[PDB]
Parts: structure tokens; C-alpha cells; sequence
RNA sequence: GCUGUCGUCAGCUCGUGUCGUGAGAUGUUGGGUUAAGUCCCGUAACGAGCGCAACCCUUGUCCUUAGUUACCAGCACCUCG
């Protein structure tokens, strides 16, 4: 599936410097230099694969997962790859409580999917004037909050995360609704919410394509 | 029931969510902006309500309808009204 080969061209053993280190990356550390922190890839992909088997059991099952990373790096890439496997997404910013709080968020959902059909429908040339508002206040921003997660349907059943301490908020609220998480850890990372931890560079672009890509393959093997 | 007042000051809150054992906090803070909690950007908050504003009268321009008791541009009459 993936070759040892290609973690390195992407540069998946790069982490940051050795001052932000978390102790608890000192079993996925293999070592350090140039005061930057490299991880081991040997525990990698072993670890790598199992993430990719898992998500093909669910994926079989008919499952939903959610493709959160909320970097600026990886936002676009998210985007793309979540809607290959047509899979619903967020990368502009974890809203406080889509899923403790998911009551609200199907409201502002509601007022979401029906605004579209008022585009579609023409009800908007009714309005005329204070009418841009409605046109880029209203739709664009709503498109990018819950543009992915617009047809999620329920809670989800697997997180996907980058930059789990970025993404922090997503983790304490799929842990408390016992939702099952793969997330990308770098060597400043904490490995205590998530479950299915693999380790490896989580800011550069190349890095989190190798995931997502692969991630993606995994997902759309298991639509059979 | 009705009325003065802070004060037409711009604030006051609520439902879920989250944080704290708890009273409580968040939202409502922060960077700009406005007459305004007005709006924009960030943001464990999302939204909502009462407020602000607007919808309401009067006034400042024009158009359509109408010319009596109102008006008199162009006509004639006329005591010169």
C-alpha cells in the first residue's frame, strides 16, 4: 500500500525542535538533530496501516468520518480529499460543539441547505436592495463552516485530525461521546485523547497529502 | 391601572454546549468601526429574545389624478375687484 520510500520524500521523519518536544513522544522519537526532533518511522507504518485498516472495516460498514485539519497549509487539501471520497469535512475552524452541541448545528444546517434552494428557487431577485447581506454574509460565510458537513446526517463515527493540539477542541468532544479518532501527532503533540495514533510531520504540505491520499484510498476501497 | 426618574443610557438576558466541587464564568471578551451589543475579523462557543436600527407621522424635490369655495399662464369682457 505505502512504501517506507515515499514517508521520507514527503518528509513525514521531520517534527519540530527539541524545546517543544512532549515527553510523551519519547517511544515515537528515534532521535534528534539539528536540534530538530525526527520520528521513528519503523513504529510508523506498522501503526500506519492498521489506521488504514481500520477505517476500511467502517468505511464497509457505511460510516462517516470527519476530515478536520484547520491549518492554513492543510486547508485546501482537506477539502479536496474529503470530497473525492465524498466525505464530510471542516478546515476554516472547529466551531465550538458540532457534536455535544449538534441541535444547534442542525439549525444553523437547516438555515443552511434551505438558504440554497432560496439561490436556486430565484427568490432572491425579490428582494433587490439589502439584498448582500444574504448574498455573501449570509450563504459564504455559512458555506465555509459547515460547508463540508452540510449532508453529515448524524454524529460522527471516526475523527480524522492534523495537529491535534491545534485541533484540540475536536478531540475532547469526540472523546466525550466516545467517538473513535485518528489523528496525525508531531513530536509537540499529545497522544491522550486520540486512539489510533500515528506519528509524523503534521505541518508540511507534503506530509499530510501522503495521509489524506492514502486515507482516502483506504475510504473508497470500502464503498464496495 | 396609570405616571416621574436613572435614560432614548446602551445595554439586559435566555436555550443548548463547555469550564469550575461551587457561587458562577463563556457567549456579552479581544482587534477595528458606529449615534448604537451597528457591523466586520478573530474567538468554546453556537444561536435566540427584549433593546439599537428600520417599519410610523411631519417636513425638504419631482411625477400621476383632481380643480371648488382654491388658482390666474394665454385670451377676451370689465366699475379696474
Amino acid at each position: 500500500q505505502v512504501n517506507m520510500r515515499d514517508m521520507l520524500k514527503a518528509g513525514v521523519h521531520f517534527g519540530h525542535q527539541t524545546r517543544y518536544w512532549n515527553p510523551k513522544m519519547g517511544k515515537f522519537i528515534f532521535g534528534a538533530r539539528n536540534k530538530i526532533h525526527i520520528i521513528n518511522l519503523e513504529k510508523t507504518l506498522p501503526m500506519f496501516n492498521e489506521a488504514l485498516t481500520f477505517v476500511e472495516r467502517l468505511a464497509a460498514g457505511k460510516n462517516k468520518i470527519l476530515f478536520v485539519g484547520t491549518k492554513r497549509s492543510a486547508g485546501k487539501i482537506v477539502r479536496e480529499e474529503a470530497a473525492r471520497c465524498g466525505m464530510p469535512y471542516v478546515d476554516h475552524r472547529w466551531l465550538g460543539g458540532m457534536l455535544t452541541n449538534y441541535k444547534t448545528i442542525r439549525q444553523s444546517i437547516k438555515r443552511l441547505r434551505d438558504l440554497e434552494t432560496q439561490s436556486q428557487d430565484g427568490t432572491f431577485d425579490k428582494l433587490t436592495k439589502k439584498e448582500a447581506l444574504m448574498r455573501s454574509r449570509d450563504l459564504e460565510k455559512l458555506e465555509r463552516s459547515l460547508g463540508g458537513i452540510k449532508d453529515m446526517g448524524g454524529l460522527p463515527d471516526a475523527l480524522f485530525v492534523i495537529d491535534v493540539d491545534h485541533e484540540r477542541i475536536a478531540i475532547t468532544e469526540a472523546n466525550k461521546l466516545g467517538i473513535p479518532v485518528i489523528g496525525v501527532v508531531d513530536t509537540n503533540s499529545s497522544p491522550e485523547g486520540v486512539d489510533y495514533v500515528i506519528p509524523g510531520n503534521d505541518d508540511a504540505i507534503r506530509a499530510v497529502q501522503l495521509y489524506l491520499n492514502s486515507m482516502a484510498e483506504a475510504v473508497i476501497r470500502g464503498k464496495q
